[PDB]
């Protein structure tokens, strides 16, 4: 078949196997607005900008956040217009646990490019770069 | 930085994506039942098995879409054990623009691909292979 259908599969397998194998029930977005604020305070625009999302996907997300008592907000002293995201202590495992699957992802990531020589690599590299590219948009 | 954490990146956007832009709320699997029952009747084995997920996902899948009034079933007349389910009216046109944005998708496919010589496309190829591969498992 066409590689052109191989990602379209790719793709869906990637979502597949996130709605299948994994009394919270966290989103992607929401989990990663945790694994952003458990390294430094951040604001909504930091964080959508670093997720590359909208402001109000952010809002909405910290919003559920801190009805899960996930998250507490706490305006910055010199510019009220600024308001800081933090984990409470109840965050804190759920995060570090999403950390840490990222962590063993990225051993299967190594393991799978090393089959790879770093001539191979340089292609892989561009082709996974404009991949994500046009992805993101 | 290193192409683990670009591959990992790259997962993040798909799921991102997905959860923000984009009254029934389908999942991608429900959906992508729905793709494959829009070209045949199938078993809910074979949905499994053309999907690569738990049979007990899709009975989930297929209950809450008969509950919404998406698919009907109807048993085998030689082998009543088997249940075929098939698209009801209400959900051709919902399955139709689901399949329509694949298609294009597609072609988003293609203009990325062929930035790549040949040469650089059977690599390609062997990376979204294995990569495919293990997201699998
Ligand atoms: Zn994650
Ligand atoms: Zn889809």
């Amino acid at each position: 078949g066409t590689l052109e259908k191989k990602l379209d599969n790719l793709v869906n397998t990637i979502l597949l196997k996130a709605e299948n194998q994994h009394d919270v029930k966290l989103t992607n977005t929401q989990e990663h607005i945790l694994m952003l604020l458990s390294q430094q305070r951040l604001t909504n625009t930091d964080l959508a900008k670093a997720l590359n999302i909208s402001q109000a996907a952010v809002t909405k997300a910290i919003k559920s956040l801190v009805k899960q008592d996930m998250l507490a907000g706490t305006k910055d002293t010199v510019d009220a217009r600024v308001t800081y995201f933090e984990l409470t202590e109840l965050a804190k495992p759920i995060a570090s646990e999403h950390t840490h699957h990222h962590d063993e992802t990225l051993n299967v990531y190594n393991r799978l490019l090393q089959k790879f020589s770093a001539k191979e690599l340089e292609i892989v590299d561009k082709f996974v770069t404009v991949f994500a590219e046009e992805l993101e948009g």
